């Protein structure tokens, strides 16, 4: 099956940032013709830790810079909602619409990003096991989903740590597509990008549909994730080692 | 003020139901004087693990329900909020608007129940480490909230089961008024009811400023939290318990 | 039935350092004639972290160190075991064999302590469900151990932290009388002190059949749990308020 | 040196049936030249949680099957020892001798096994922190040992429940060679065998020096781990299969 990399800046910084992504993104698409891109970038972080930390420049702008990039360069867009009335306005660009980790439980966000005919991924909130799941795939399904994805994102683990239990990827393939999110498994909640690499390497050789990525042109400079982001010069080689690493590992891909 | 004790069923099935407990709540108030009651109930229960379970009879005849227990009896009351829009018709009757614990991040749930100028309860996410508290209080104060509570009910404890760190108290004590919710901290996600008494009695002897506890004149037939809620006929002597105990450890609680 | 209280400096510092604490232990044993007392101080930290750090002065050295303080203070002694061989020399001084936390699933370990004749208590692993203890306490009575204790000193949550799972002690109760380690508890493995009182605090509350505490005269001089020994001079203190909130508590502890 | 592969039956049920099993890893012995095979197998299961459960032959029957086993195959050998005194005896025919998880703190024990001038593999306790780690190595150097392994077999996740940090493989890499146990770490503390290959693969894709695994011809009748041996029909495939995974993994493992 076609694999899946979604990518693209943690936050909507500017319609500049987005277009020097995309255009990075498209490039690589063109490379690896086996890999379905999709462009992901949040045009609100709405659970941000403090107060002061960056938001986002609205919904509107952000819908518009996602059409931008999916207009200039044929990419598929994925954006996250945190309220049930966001599911419409961004369903018109969006061809993945993602819910937040700690919303993986909110019903009526689950329904209505479900209704807009759109494919719907779900961050795995950091309080549920894997075979919690099963319940989030339901709901969808009920709510019209016919393109489900689950991202594991890791798993609390004592205070201020979370810990990727990869036994959760083969437990999740039983009910939807997997998505192994690179960067905020290795974040540490309110010594981590040395880890990306690594745990993207194991992520592919248990067994995936797809990866998800944050990345960025300076890290240091992000608004949003600036200990994480992968820089965007490292996308590529990192996107090659992952596919052949999936490559040998393949033909020993358990059956669910 | 005086110890606070949040009580009352965890869904409004009726508000029937919802007069039967606030009947007993009622007398209670008469009974002991020097603690400040409040009655709670949902109107949704928005997060449910299945689709198939029962969420309520929507906001307005919750609103409606809880109204009528404030009439009748006159009782401060408390429900919890799942999106931005619900906190200005919910202030209309909630003394106390509740955050529930898998949103105590989301920004614009709570400016918008900060700014209905009404007290704020913030369940503290099972995901949240107690320093972790700090910013969520800051989020209220900026909104211009001005009587913040927040609830300890436990943290993720590897995979369905959450422990209880008694730490959490004297920390969250630093910023706010902090309520031990003595159902929820037992309950196994996705021989819960005997650690409910003997947990509330720990709480009380550390030190907090409330406690919050569901209860039903008939858990076994409740629509939710059926194996945690308590039999409405040992609230009182569980809360004479720990006023007693109260009187003795408080004698060494600690200083800020 | 009578509260036992097991107290004394962390490890064997000097046979000085020994009876200086006895003094101590010796006067409140007079005050607090309801509690037992029972004198601990290790003759080997034979699981020090660094292989730079105190270990002590050697067995026969210790052994003599505790027989000095039995014999001049009339004080039941308890010190720990950490291989086969040392029961048999040991329960020559100890009422109680204790067995370390992360030896409490070594067989013959705890069979040597068992056939001994003397009291045993087993520290729980930081590794171990309190359901798993059942099992230990087995191999205990197989070997003949008639007088057994559990003691709870917290276990593993995240990296480099403990945390006190206070449902453990209503239901290691089943089959153990249950020993609470204050200072044990809120040790950080490889934001201390603070918490020492007010979980010990919750253990009474919810109640347990004793209390450990390591106790030195200057702590910040010990050569050995420096962070969490408490000063000699607060323990009368500790001691009366334990059993003030004890007595209170006392009638709700609930029959196993 | 080479890729290291530990393998064979848990425990010591009978010389015989470590003569069988010693026939099939001197078979992939001869096939994967490149391999460095080692036997293994425990002359003693010292930390049964049941007093009821099989142990073992005893040190001296186990030390001679061990010896047949290194005699007519020519195979290293290696197995755990569990107190001080079994060193020596232990180090004639063992070249690796295995420090249990529950015993990776205890000081004498490490001493005792370096002493013997044999290469020692530290179980990480499942209680300990990957940089944890640094200090149980500067043990082993400090009495003399020059061939360290530690091995990562998982972390206390909750109750009952092991999760595999992947994190630590790069991080004990630092001080010494790392050897992945991909039996122990799926197994449930006081389902299982489907995680076994997905992890290892993950092991190496992320880089390690070596895997340690269990098998038994028809583990269903093993009196140890009968839940996570690796059937002894099944080695040869999953041996093939990370050797490839190695191969293409191997060029972006991060240096030191």
């Amino acid at each position: 099956e076609k694999f899946l990399v979604i990518a693209g800046p943690c936050a909507i910084e500017s319609e500049e940032l987005l277009l020097k992504v995309g255009e990075e993104i498209k490039r690589l698409s063109e490379k690896f013709k086996e890999v379905e891109f999709v462009f992901k970038s949040s045009f609100d972080k709405a659970n941000r830790s403090s107060i002061h930390s960056f938001r986002g420049h609205g919904l509107e702008y952000g819908v518009k810079a996602l059409r931008k990039v999916k207009e200039e360069f044929g990419l598929k867009i994925t954006t996250d909602i945190h309220e049930s009335w966001q599911a419409e306005p961004v369903a018109e660009v969006a061809d993945i619409i993602q819910i937040p980790a700690f919303l993986c439980r909110q019903t009526d966000l689950l329904l209505a990003a479900a209704k807009t005919g759109r494919a719907v991924n779900v961050k795995k909130g950091q309080f549920l096991a894997p075979w919690d799941t099963k319940n989030v795939v339901e709901k969808l399904k009920f709510g019209g989903a016919k393109e489900i994805y689950l991202t594991e994102r890791g798993t609390t683990f004592g205070y201020n740590n979370l810990v990727v239990d990869f036994r959760s990827l083969p437990i999740m393939k039983q009910w939807a597509k997997v998505i192994y999110d690179a960067t905020h498994s290795v974040q540490l909640p309110g010594g981590m990008r040395e880890f990306i690499f690594p745990l993207i390497r194991a992520a592919v050789a248990v067994g995936c549909d797809g990866v998800f990525m944050e990345t960025h042109p300076e890290p240091e400079k992000a608004l949003s994730d600036a200990s994480t982001q992968l820089p965007l010069s490292q996308l590529e080689g990192i996107i090659e080692a992952i596919l052949e690493i999936r490559e040998v590992a393949s033909k020993y891909y358990e059956t669910i």
